[PDB]
């Protein structure tokens, strides 16, 4: 259906094993999938902001940028170690000794509505497996609460398909 060339990266929300995805430290009441989508619950932490995300992805993509934000609460996290290329997983202890592959300072411009986390394509190129360390928050809070995540880019060498359209737009 036609053919066109523009800056439109994706989600890689339908490209995410939630099948494979492994939480840590994640709550009973709250799960760390339902902050996965727009429209769902949100993942409260039951003792601080040192959790972690892991995400398996069945075709290898790249991670160009990443949507971390929270709840309109007043709790996002800020600064999360990011990795890659994992044996299976990232615990407590190998997530301090071992470091990230990029690592940022997420800001409140970073975690608002629309708020976006610009990525080093450089290293991750082709990625299978990505896992997510919350070491702190925006205001120090004592708890990070995740409402919306996931990884912006497209994948290293996919068919031609087609999708996403309409959408808000301002002056």
């Amino acid at each position: 259906g036609s053919s066109g060339s523009s800056g439109g990266y994706m989600d890689l929300m339908p490209f995410i094993n939630k099948a494979g995805c492994e939480c840590l430290n994640e709550s009973d009441e709250h799960g760390f999938d339902n902050c996965l989508r727009k429209d769902t619950t949100f993942l409260e932490s039951d003792c601080d902001e040192q959790l972690l995300i892991t995400v398996a992805f069945n075709q290898p993509v790249k991670l160009y940028s990443m949507k971390f934000q929270g709840p309109d609460n007043g709790q996002g996290p800020k600064y999360v170690k990011i990795f890659i290329n994992l044996p299976r997983s990232m615990d407590f202890e190998e997530a301090e000794r071992s470091e990230p592959t990029q690592a940022l300072e997420l800001t409140e411009d970073d975690i608002k509505e629309d708020g976006i986390v610009p990525l080093r394509y450089v290293k991750f190129q082709n990625v299978n497996s990505v896992t997510i360390f919350v070491q702190s928050n925006q205001g120090e809070e004592e708890t990070t609460r995740i409402s919306y995540f996931t990884f912006i880019g497209t994948p290293v060498q996919a068919t031609n398909m087609n999708d996403f359209k309409s959408g808000p737009s301002s002056g």
